[PDB]
């Protein structure tokens, strides 16, 4: 070791390895970089911190989860820099970068309502393994998945939400809270199971908004008074019998990912 000792750790690249290019979306997404890992002529992400102004002890503990998670459909780690500055995590590059813009941007013809119902699919079975591990992913939603070759879809957090192709909600992502989590902060696999019901909104939409036309602030007493977005144009009824599920009041009487993944699996008879 560089510092003499007998720890180590194997996720710990040389920086001198990685080339750093543009920031990717120009700075729209935060600190995040597109780079070059030189040693394989490998395309790759890197995020950063700015660390006099940021919290650097939830970075190291977002590289340290991330150690820990390994799934078809979760973003994979490759390699960190968190000695000391500037810390780095770094991370496979997804082709064709976030789920919304894609669902935005995406030939429809191509993309159809099959292809919906396996991003989803996808996303359940991401989020059936977080649920298993006892993560808590607190900010999901399609902004945060990506896309890859194959129609590959992917769970990740770019970790922009600040609750404690413009994406304004990506700060206070207040419509993809849960109830208890606005009222009394409480974040829980249950109320990600929430937010996982927006997502299927989104996707179902092709990437709207939701509760399209609504004030921020009127969110929370809609859903109290027993309101809920309406099916989408062409979303299957058992879908949406699931999104609204995943709306339950009472985080107890919502589905766990476990019983999601099942539903998705025999829900259209096989
Ligand atoms: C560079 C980078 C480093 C780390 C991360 N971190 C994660 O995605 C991530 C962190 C924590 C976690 C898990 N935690 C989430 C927070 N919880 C409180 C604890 C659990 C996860 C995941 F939910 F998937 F398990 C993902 C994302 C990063 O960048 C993202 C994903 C890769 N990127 C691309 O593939 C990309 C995106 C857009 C355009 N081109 C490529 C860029 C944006
Ligand atoms: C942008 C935004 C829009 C709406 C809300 N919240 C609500 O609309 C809202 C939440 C709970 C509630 C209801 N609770 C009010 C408090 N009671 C203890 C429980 C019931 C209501 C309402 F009063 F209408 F019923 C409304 C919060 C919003 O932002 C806050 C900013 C401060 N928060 C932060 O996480 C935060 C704090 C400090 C630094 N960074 C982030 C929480 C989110
Ligand atoms: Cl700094």
């Amino acid at each position: 070791a560089m510092g003499s000792s007998p720890n180590y750790d194997k996720w710990e690249m040389e920086r001198t390895d990685i080339t750093m290019k543009h920031k990717l979306g120009g700075g729209q997404y935060g600190e995040v970089y597109e780079g070059v890992w030189k040693k394989y002529s490998l395309t790759v992400a890197v995020k950063t911190l700015k660390e006099d102004t940021m919290e650097v002890e939830e970075f190291l503990k977002e590289a340290a989860v991330m150690k820990e998670i390994k799934h078809p459909n979760l973003v994979q780690l490759l390699g960190v820099c968190t000695r000391e500055p500037p810390f780095y995590i770094i991370t496979e590059f997804m082709t064709y970068g976030n789920l919304l813009d894609y669902l935005r941007e995406c030939n429809r013809q191509e993309v159809n309502a099959v292809v919906l119902l396996y991003m989803a699919t996808q996303i359940s079975s991401a989020m059936e393994y977080l649920e298993k591990k006892n993560f808590i992913h607190r900010d999901l939603a399609a902004r945060n998945c990506l896309v890859g070759e194959n129609h590959l879809v992917k769970v990740a957090d770019f970790g922009l939400s600040r609750l404690m192709t413009a994406h304004a909600g990506a700060k206070f992502p207040i419509k993809w809270t849960a109830p208890e989590s606005l009222a009394y902060n409480k974040f829980s696999i249950k109320s990600d199971v929430w937010a996982f019901g927006v997502l299927l909104w989104e996707i179902a939409t092709y990437g709207m908004s939701p509760y399209p036309g609504i004030d921020l602030s009127q969110v929370y007493e809609l859903l109290e008074k027993d309101y809920r977005m309406e099916r989408p144009e062409g979303c299957p009824e058992k879908v949406y019998e699931l999104m609204r599920a995943c709306w339950q009041w009472n985080p107890s009487d919502r589905p766990s990912f476990a019983e999601i993944h099942q539903a998705f699996e025999t829900m259209f008879q096989e």
